[PDB]
């Protein structure tokens, strides 16, 4: 299940999804922020398929690291871990009519490979600084 997959994330984003200041951005309380943007759920899938780099801000703090791709996960595994980070800390509560992540959403985005620099560009297109 998604919680089991999340073990592959926990080393960085931590068991409680609160991250490490300056090093690993929080997921708890921040996934909602992303989902709130038009294109936000697609962006979350792209991070997992293609990785991320570049300076970003989360809850007013700056991050400047690199996240690897997790494309070796299957479509259902990526769907499951994203549902985990969307629900485990209540972020989806904050979001009106959250539909759970599904395998075909991941499949569709795998069809167009992006670089981690292009993933950062997608993040910026969301209105996120
Ligand atoms: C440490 C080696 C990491 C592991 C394992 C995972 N992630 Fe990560 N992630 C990491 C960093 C350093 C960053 C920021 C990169 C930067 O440009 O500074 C991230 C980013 C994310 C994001 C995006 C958050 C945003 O505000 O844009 C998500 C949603 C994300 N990471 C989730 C995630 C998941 C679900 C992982 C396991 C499947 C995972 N990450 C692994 C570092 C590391």
């Amino acid at each position: 299940d998604g919680a089991k997959i999340y073990a592959q994330c926990a080393g960085c984003h931590q068991q409680n999804g609160q991250g490490i200041p300056g090093a690993f951005p929080p997921l708890a309380g921040h996934v909602a922020e992303i989902l709130a943007k038009e294109g936000g759920r697609e962006y979350l899938i792209l991070v997992l398929l293609y990785g991320l780099q570049g300076q970003i801000e989360v809850k007013g703090m700056k991050y400047n690291g690199v996240m690897s791709s997790f494309a070796q996960l299957k479509d259902e595994e990526i769907a499951a871990v994203l549902n985990h980070i969307a629900t485990a800390w209540g972020d989806a509560k904050k979001v009106k009519g959250f539909k759970p992540f599904t395998a075909e959403e991941v499949k569709k985005l795998r069809a167009k490979k992006l670089t981690p620099q292009q993933v950062l560009a997608e993040r910026k297109k969301l209105g996120l600084k």
